[PDB]
RNA sequence: AUGAGGAUAACCCA
RNA sequence: AUGAGGAUAACCCA
RNA sequence: UGAGGAUAACCCA
RNA sequence: UGAGGAUAACCCA
């Protein structure tokens, strides 16, 4: 085992599929990036900390880039027009068993499942109403 | 097009699923809760706002109860020992189109798909290794 | 030659053994935990470093849960009442060869072999007499 | 009974076996040393203390010497080229029964058993990877 | 996945090979060490950092020891008569794609390939001429 | 005899090969340059000096350019969008024989051989993990 | 009391 | 530690 | 930044 | 000396 493996971040049925691979673990922060210039890459980082006497806190971040080709000084450089950032912090009490944690993961998956409220609003550039 | 409807948060294949229903809309902050006491309920809240001139920001929060050894409807203290808190912040540049936004949602779904690094780590009380 | 693998920490002759598996590697500090909630798990961590010009130092830590009258997966406070902590520091002069080091390991195994003074004292809630 | 007895610290199948014998109990610190000049001897000490209202703390130390013969002032003296030090502190809650303590001893024995991760790294002058 | 693994630093057929194995990864600095006495061991360290807005910078170091035995007072220790120190820094703009990095690596391997100017000058205790 | 000759810096089969040729040897600094526009050329420099009573020190440098065309005012020049900079310093005690230097060179070639930790991290825009 | 603080080791440091 | 605080993103603010 | 030194993740201009 | 920066045989502590 070793869970520090590559995985598909964006799935488009095996074509134009954004896959992300391990790329750094310096300072206890696991990092994953896509095969791109460090300036246009998708980035995912994760770290766990004993935030308190009875808490553990996962801090996960994702960076989704809008790739573009700029012309600085009359030369073409691969760059990102802009980036979208996901910042999630998950605090779990040390008393949570494995089955308790599986419950947290399922909640997070159901929360974002296609057709459910939240992902629908985000995808349509609107709020909940 | 009302998207503020109930949905399945925790899916256990029809039997033992956890449905979360609309429960509050004070201050534009939509809220959904399961059918439990508020100390033992699954809670989901979501709001959007113009964080700045350049970005919009979705703030999603989830609360998941510790179920192992739980006493349904009882008084369980300290509260911090029986609850996990998820806190998501999605920043999206105002230039993102409905398409760009669908891609961002896909990125979030991929991050948490079964068998992938992050969810596998969480479900096993582990970090990355 | 990867040595960061799972192993049997508590051996009860095949039946009721406690296996500890890799669970974190943040900051070069390897971690192993049993399949329990982190409040009731067996935890083992180990790191090495150059403590000084002349020595290297292994820092090994073990956490063992109090099992008698335990409620699997429950909330048990105060935490200090339900856990024992082992803290080992092994200082080895940089001149030690693989051989010198095998002897040191043998010394540690001998110290804790069954029937010997130290382990017998610990297992009976006693001191030396 | 009396657990203050001699024992084999380093075992090489009854030949070149480093045996250690009781040698001092002054100030509540039990001491054991091998049959050697006090300058080249293996040393083991142990002491138990009521470190807190609800804790007991064992403090065990082992000194493994690299024996040599120096020539100070043109004369030969038995000495130690260097020493390796083991420093372990074990904190046990007063609520731990005898069967709970037996669990701690077994964990410590399994931790150092031949072939397991930690003793392998130490013996090969490497880290965990 | 993991690239923080053991590897052959000096290749002498199959036998005489110098292998270096992971030992420490503290504060973003990976470190490999060869087996046996730390004092006569080969050392390799590596680290990456965002040296500026547009640059990432690798800092690699190698230490080749001249194995020898020091005798003083008739006491002998395994030491290194002296050490040779390699010290490189590689700067790469964030605009570099994986393809560009593969070129940079080939450039380094070419620089040191057998028979070329530089590796030959070094191997003969010479400079350019 | 002469080692200040032309050589293949980047090997791409037989075609696509980047060759560097002598260009200048002023003030103890040897310099190689690839053909065509100096502006988009690969550069390598080398020099040795008695850094101290016991040490000689080599200073090698490599520059990998990112070939591109700059257009300004409709006037276009062959330029380098950016450059990657290798920079190494090798210190070798005067006591090193030719055999020791051959080892030092093998150590460097091993460090950068295909598939090993470091050359792989660099080629993938990654660090250690 | 805590330190993946140090040691020349029943001592010393924060 | 808390923020439906900000960000140019393992940082900054109250 | 250094064809700046080193006892090497330190130090100097 | 620097896991100090660089536009790279220069520059900073």
């Amino acid at each position: 085992a070793s869970n520090f493996t590559q995985f598909v971040l964006v799935d488009n049925g095996g074509t134009g599929d954004v896959t992300v691979a391990p790329s750094n673990f310096a300072n206890g922060v696991a990092e994953w990036i896509s095969s791109n210039s460090r300036s246009q890459a998708y980035k995912v980082t994760c770290s766990v900390r004993q935030s308190s006497a009875q808490n553990r806190k996962y801090t996960i971040k994702v960076e989704v880039p809008k790739v573009a080709t700029q012309t600085v000084g009359g030369v073409e450089l691969p760059v990102a027009a802009w980036r979208s950032y996901l910042n999630m912090e998950l605090t779990i009490p040390i008393f949570a068993t494995n089955s308790d944690c599986e419950l947290i993961v399922k909640a997070m998956q159901g929360l974002l499942k296609d057709g459910n409220p939240i992902p629908s609003a985000i995808a349509a550039n609107s709020g909940i109403y």
